[PDB]
DNA sequence: ACATGCACAGGATGTATATATCTGACACGTGCCTGGAGACTAGGGAGTAATCCCCTTGGCGGTTAAAACGCGGGGGACAGCGCGTACGTGCGTTTAAGCGGTGCTAGAGCTGTCTACGACCAATTGAGCGGCCTCGGCA
């Protein structure tokens, strides 16, 4: 068989617009720890996307 | 006589040999964008002289904290309970990993504008005349 075709994102899943993908995807090659979670990177960028909503707002 | 320092046992720690490969130092192509200098331009700045007004100064003077000092409460020092922390332990759930699939998010493009960037004009708020008036005043 193959792979799913438009399979849908961590983030339009969790509702959020940043990449949780590429948060996960920095947070393993960043070398921050050796295994991570895999609802770290939906916090992380629900926090990143809530600084960058509070900034650009003001 | 106390905190620091002595050698043994234990148990794992750092180690040496090994299989497998991808990280990264290198020559070369690459070819950018930086280093360079000059022509051109006039906005900005250098140096001097004017003089206002500010920080420094010496001071008067008060009143403040340091200074000397004692009362009594509470900080500093051991036994006694019990509650938390460090593991022991097996379970099982968590992410990692192979490398395809293929989506959209990327560099770089080109697009047409088209916000907002200069530059100009028409507002509202400032101290100095002008004539009036009264209060305060002299002879």
């Amino acid at each position: 068989g193959k792979a799913r075709a438009k399979a849908k994102t961590r983030s339009s899943r969790a509702g959020l617009q940043f990449p949780v993908g590429r948060v996960h995807r920095l947070l393993r090659k960043g070398n921050y720890s050796e295994r991570v979670g895999a609802g770290a990177p939906v916090y992380l960028a629900a926090v990143l996307e809530y600084l960058t909503a509070e900034i650009l707002e003001l």
